[PDB]
């Protein structure tokens, strides 16, 4: 019953791995196995299943299907031009050296936010195998991840995603055609058991919707392994062309997953082994995929479904936490301060920072009761703190290291005044429009984080011409300047 599943967990890792020991669709399909991990499984399939949610609310899986689409056709063509390496690069040079390193810590804290997405996947989908605790299960599985990582000592994303594909759509047909499970077509429109999955959104709520929407559509144009692995192509068009590829990978990806949902919310729990309460009732709702594919399935599938898509999760989480230790070791910490890999030093850093980085992730998966929330939260402080300069770095000319820190306060002086739902802070600006939702955390309905952006945008450029009247004539003498970008 529940030590069996080990070895289903187990018999799988191993296959993942001796494999990896061993015509451009490929790099389409290994694109795609970037975005589509831990989370878009399981968090889009919480949006439609949370009741006052519905379809209309997930909105991420056509945000991020779309960015992939807008960062072909305008930012792809025009980085070539001036041949940066990576994104590092062009805040280097024009910014200066120290800036680079100042402004990759919001990317660092965005990984931080992902990493712990998928331990809380995990750790649900351990948890549902052999009956633990989440409170032990993520914990293990961090340490599990972390040890692996370092003590660890090839085509691996085309196998794990070729798992994923494999493992939900041949489940699905089986759980939907279970006797408790209703008809899906009736069910979206008018609320059998419970609200329908096909969401709303009221006249009220339109602005916050828009403003969710473009968050999480141009939030995920600056992250870093898109803008490497456009930037490595030889073609240009092939690089438009792998975009239009992962694009249309992830749409494909994203059926699946919705379907899950919709078969968890149209169900009757009082019939099958899950009790009264469901799983909205008792705060067990990110578990929505695991549940439904071992208790309405039958034996033999849910032993092989869910053991390919947790080895297929387990992988995931080795490339993440390397990538992020390695980005804080080169991109934050030794820019400007000079080391070498000699006793006490970088490598030592290096090795330091992955033990840091698996403790902030298990804790924060831990605090954290949602997994779409992480998984909305990863793409906030990037959206607001490199994209506004993302921007102007690209496009506009005449921007200085001076207008660079008036946009970095001024963002996150909005941001941080404004108070976050998902993170238990209360607002002190308070925009109009504020409600409260559980009679504790206030939520506001006002587009604070475009406001915040566009702010930002629009001081970057005007503070940085101002700097350069300051400094020619009539005003200051040009010797008293910290930096000098005139
Ligand atoms: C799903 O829920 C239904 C109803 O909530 C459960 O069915 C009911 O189970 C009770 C338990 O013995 C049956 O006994 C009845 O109890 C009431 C209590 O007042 C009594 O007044 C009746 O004379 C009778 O003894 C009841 O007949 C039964 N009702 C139906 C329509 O089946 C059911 O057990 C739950 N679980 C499932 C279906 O897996």
């Amino acid at each position: 019953f529940h030590v069996e599943g080990l070895i289903a967990i187990i018999v799988f890792y191993l296959l993942i791995l001796l494999v990896g020991i061993w015509g451009l669709l490929v790099g389409g399909f290994t694109m795609t196995a970037t975005w589509v991990g831990g989370g878009y499984i399981n968090g889009t399939a919480e949006a439609v299943y949370v009741p006052g949610y519905g379809l209309a609310w997930a909105q991420a899986p056509i945000g991020y299907s779309l960015s992939l689409i807008l960062g072909g056709l305008f930012f792809a063509k025009p980085m070539r031009s001036k041949g940066y390496v990576t994104m590092l690069d062009p805040f280097q040079q024009i910014y200066g050296k120290r800036m680079g390193g100042l402004l990759f810590i919001p990317a660092l804290m965005g990984e931080m936010f992902w990493a712990a997405a998928i331990f809380s996947a995990l750790g649900a989908t351990i948890s549902v195998i052999i009956d633990v605790d989440m409170h032990i299960s993520v914990i293990i599985s961090a340490l599990i991840a972390t040890l692996y990582t370092l003590v660890g000592g090839a085509y691996t994303d085309v196998v794990q995603l070729f798992c994923i594909f494999v493992g939900l759509w041949i489940s699905v047909p089986f759980a939907l055609s279970h006797p408790a499970v209703a008809d899906i077509g009736f069910t979206a429109v008018h609320a059998k058991y419970q609200k329908p999955w096909l969401g709303t959104v009221d006249s009220s709520e339109v602005y916050s919707w828009l403003d969710s929407f473009l968050l999480l559509m141009l939030g995920g144009i600056p992250w870093q392994a898109y803008f490497q692995r456009v930037l490595s192509s030889s073609s240009a068009t092939y690089a438009q062309v792998l975009s239009f590829l992962a694009a249309f990978g992830c749409l494909v990806m994203a059926i699946p997953a919705i379907l899950i949902g919709a078969i968890g919310a149209s169900t009757d729990w009082n019939q099958t082994a899950y009790g009264l309460p469901d799983p909205k009732t008792t705060e067990e709702a990110d578990m929505i995929l695991p549940i439904v594919l071992q208790y309405l399935c039958p034996v033999y599938i849910s032993f092989f479904g869910l053991g390919a898509v947790s080895a297929a999760v387990m992988s995931s989480a080795d490339s993440s936490i390397l990538s992020a230790s390695s980005m804080f070791a080169r991109n934050i910490y030794q820019l400007s301060f000079r080391q070498n890999a000699s006793d006490k030093e970088i490598v030592w850093v290096m090795r330091i920072t992955v033990f840091v980085f698996g403790a902030s992730a298990t804790a924060m998966a831990l605090l954290t009761k949602t997994v779409y929330g992480l998984w909305y939260l990863s793409s906030d402080l990037v959206y607001i703190v490199i994209f506004p300069q993302l921007l102007c770095v690209l496009f506009v000319k005449g921007t200085n290291t001076y207008g660079a820190v008036a946009g970095y306060v001024s963002g996150l002086f909005l941001r941080i005044t404004g108070g976050e739902p998902y993170l238990y802070l209360q607002p002190l600006i308070f925009y109009p429009g504020y409600y409260p939702d559980d009679n504790g955390i206030y939520n506001q309905k006002f587009p604070f984080k475009t406001l915040a952006m566009v702010t930002s945008f629009l001081t970057n450029i005007c503070i940085s011409y101002l700097a350069k009247y300051l400094f020619e004539s009539g005003t200051l003498p040009p010797k008293l300047d910290v930096f000098d970008a005139v």
